[PDB]
């Protein structure tokens, strides 16, 4: 039957037995069996039956064909049969709107777990099972007018995962393909991220130029992201043939332009983007799966000339290439043989990897093709007693982790059996290397000997870990492992500088993860001190060996093992040390005033809270005393209850929260807020954050308060819970009931001044005028003191 031929075909594609693929989108209304809603045939010139063997997968791209057209029968009972005989699979294409509630069967089903599971079944039955084809393809493009809701995308993904339980690799019916095609980068494609593991292929349309001098920038940029979700052998890129009467916005120039001097110019692939795409390969991961064309029915038609690039549906500029004509699929076949002749898809053979057991495990993990070797960039795990030689492993030059497990019969590890990425900090794990006799890692800039099981290298006769970046100082763990290596050599041979090389190390420097001083101190010497130089300084090696200054580095360079000095002679402190380029120091004085400076001048008793930042995070926090210090003040006002104001009562309370993300002003040049601190405590200073302090809206200094008065309630005995709202407000507005404690007369961003040990529970702040004509604003008010 052609259900068992279909299954056999799909299983040979999914397991990668056809090399590079070529696929095509056939527009149903350009098949001669297609009829419109009228019942009239649309175009007799072409047919899917004629699609050659070189096309590996044919995508049914449906539009204009009516549902009662003879085409659907011709597809199911004739076309699929003929194409299966030459090894070609049929895949049905549907848009994502059939999945998210906007079109077709998705309007008839609720957005619930059982509803979406019934929708999935109805889709697989209507678009795969009943059409006779071998798989489904979901089209997810950008929606220019009327974007998709997060609820529609969350639905499309849930339906997609239920389809993937029915068909595809992770489905009940493994005989069908499950494909996605898209125009969306990973960042903009939540459905892809959720459905990737269940995909056979991702077909990413790249019609027209994609930026840069090679016209392929967006392809490389996107593969850099896509590679974290799918394998290269699942990635296909697409070009478009020239659609008839295509307008501006749909003119890609992916094939050659019309030539009046050469009618066959359209089927010449030299110079075309189609050819560039056939040749393009990923930088990482592996080799791609192949390429596909849109509108394969237009294969070989020359593209409309560049001078037509501006035609619209309103501004017709019809050309001879707008005609419909029969195609012999010449461009398709040339591009397919161009890809199968690509000598990068030759299988890895004994010439590349001589050891058969090594070659089996590389092929299992890296892929089949010679071109997969220089691209693979993940992990390789080599095990067992059958591997004798590691020749050929230097071809995996982008490997990120090499893991050697129980390689009992491997006698040699040398830098020329190792990938190039071992020189740029790739991980290397070795366990149970009981047969290893030569261990040469020279010149690979290795920062650690971590992961090398030195205890099990029991047959070692020589090693060379010279010219690396190792810390071999007394307390370093790498010196302990160096020692074991030297003892394993001693069992078999007299130690020599040649057979235990470890000199010329150049260990790189790092920032310490912490700093010792939680509490610093200066005397009151009337001098400037640098907080960075005194407390937050120095560098560490990878094994956390501290070096404080240039002299400590000089002592480090003279470290030796058995009188053999291991650090390179011309390695300089400037090269090892960390400059502290981005570093800033955030100080909070005892009156809660904030400044950003590394320098302090020790003139009086004071306490700072210090927060050091590197430009991103806080790296250190300490307290610093000058002299006897000073007790850290509290903001008495924080959370003060507002008891009355000339402005809006709910705007007023936002000058007593934590933030500067708000503003209080009135319809005028003057206002007052009166507030209650709860209890009565002792107040030594006040601080006002003016208008230009504002964090939610950039405010210029013309809106600043210029004159103002902070005040306490004259009567200490007064109880104002007794008088009622109308009297209370009039009482709190009468200025003869308050005494000036502080007077502002300058429009500074932050205004601070001292009080004379004010003990009061009721307060009022009056704005008496602004910096300009505009209504003066301010964001936060602070009364500073104890308890
Ligand atoms: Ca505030």
């Amino acid at each position: 039957t052609d259900q068992q031929v279909g299954a056999k075909l799909v299983q040979e594609i999914r397991e990668g037995k056809r090399g590079p693929l070529y696929a095509g989108y056939f527009r149903t209304w350009h098949d001669r069996a297609s009829t419109g809603i009228d019942g009239k045939q649309q175009h007799p010139e072409n047919t899917m039956a004629e699609v050659p063997k070189e096309v590996d997968i044919l995508f049914v791209f449906h539009d204009h064909t009516a549902s009662d057209s003879p085409f659907w029968s011709e597809l199911k009972d004739s076309y699929v049969h003929k194409l299966h005989q030459q090894g070609t699979a049929l895949v049905q294409t549907i848009g994502v709107n059939e999945l998210n509630g906007r079109t077709g069967l998705s309007k008839d089903y609720p957005d619930t777990p059982e509803g979406n599971k019934a929708l999935a079944a109805a889709i697989v039955k209507a678009f795969v099972t009943d059409r006779g084809v071998d798989g489904l393809d979901i089209d997810i493009e950008h929606e220019f007018t009327n974007k998709r809701t997060p609820e529609e995308d969350a639905r499309a993904l849930n339906v997609f995962k239920e389809i993937a339980q029915l068909i595809g690799k992770n489905g009940s019916d493994k005989s069908k393909l499950l494909i996605m095609d898209t125009t969306l980068s990973v960042e903009n494609n939540p459905i892809f991220k959720g459905i990737a593991e269940d995909l056979d292929y991702l077909l990413r349309q790249y019609y027209g130029s994609q930026g840069g001098e090679a016209e392929v920038d967006t392809i490389n940029s996107d593969w850099n992201q896509y590679q974290n979700y799918i394998d290269a052998s699942q990635f296909m890129i697409g070009f478009s043939f020239f659609e008839e009467s295509a307008s501006k916005g749909n003119l890609w120039f992916d094939v050659n332009e019309y030539d009046p001097n050469n009618p066959e110019k359209g089927k010449d692939i030299e110079g075309t983007r189609a050819k560039k795409y056939a040749e393009w390969q990923p930088s990482t991961g592996g080799l791609k799966a192949g390429i596909f064309s849109y509108a394969i029915d237009r294969d070989g038609v020359a593209h409309v000339p560049s001078t037509y690039k501006n035609r619209t549906s309103t501004n017709l500029q019809r050309h001879e290439v707008d005609n419909i004509s029969h195609t012999d699929y010449t461009v398709s076949r040339k591009l397919k043989t161009l890809m199968t002749e690509d000598k990068r898809y030759d299988v890895i053979d004994q010439k590349d990897i001589p050891d058969p057991a090594l070659r089996e495990q590389i092929i299992q993990q890296v892929g089949q093709y010679k071109g997969d070797l220089e691209r693979y960039n993940k992990t390789l795990v080599l095990t067992g007693d059958k591997i004798q030689n590691l020749k050929g492993l230097e071809k995996l030059s982008k490997l990120q982790k090499l893991e050697l497990r129980q390689l009992s019969n491997v006698k040699e590890i040398t830098p020329e059996l190792l990938p190039e990425s071992m020189k740029k900090d790739a991980e290397l794990v070795m366990v149970g290397m009981t047969g290893l006799e030569k261990l040469n890692l020279s010149g690979l800039n290795r920062q650690t000997l971590d992961g090398i099981d030195v205890n099990s290298i029991t047959h070692l006769t020589s090693f060379d870990i010279s010219h690396n970046s190792l810390d071999l100082s007394e307390k370093s763990e790498d010196r302990k492992l160096l020692m074991t290596l030297m003892e394993q050599v001693s069992n078999h041979q007299k130690i020599t500088v040649k057979n235990t090389a470890f000199e010329n190390q150049k260990p790189k420097g790092y920032y310490p993860q912490t700093y010792d001083t939680k509490e610093g101190h200066y005397d009151v010497d009337n001098a400037e001190h640098d907080i960075l130089t005194d407390f937050v300084f120095g560098t560490v090696t990878k094994r956390n060996t501290f070096i404080g200054d240039e002299e400590a580095f000089a002592i480090y360079k003279e470290g030796a093992v058995d009188g053999r000095q291991y650090v390179s002679k011309d390695y300089t402190y400037e090269a090892f040390r960390k400059d502290y380029k981005g570093y800033k120091v955030h100080l909070t004085a005892s009156n809660l005033g904030e400044t950003v400076t590394s320098k302090v001048t020790a003139t009086t008793d004071e306490t700072y809270l210090v927060d050091v930042s590197d430009g991103e995070k806080v790296v250190h926090h300490m307290k610093l005393n000058i002299g006897s210090g000073a007790i850290m003040m509290e903001n008495l006002a924080k959370g003060a209850k507002v008891i009355g104001t000339s402005g809006d009562f709910e705007q007023a309370k936002k000058i007593f929260d934590g933030e500067k993300s708000d503003r209080f002003f009135t319809w005028g040049q003057t206002n007052w807020i009166a507030f209650d601190l709860g209890e009565i405590n002792l107040a030594k200073e006040w601080r006002l954050f003016n208008a230009e302090t504002n964090t939610e809206i950039k405010t210029d200094s013309s809106l600043n308060v210029a004159k103002g008065r902070l005040q306490i309630l004259k009567d200490t005995t007064i109880d104002l819970e007794k008088m009622d709202i109308k009297n209370r407000k009039e009482y709190l507005s009468n200025d003869e009931n308050w005494t000036d404690v502080a007077q502002m007369d300058d429009a500074k961003a932050i205004f601070n001044s001292k009080l004379s040990n004010v003990l009061s529970r009721y307060w009022r702040f009056c704005v008496d005028g602004g910096a300009s004509s505009y209504y003066p604003q301010y964001t936060e008010l602070q009364i500073l003191g104890q308890r």
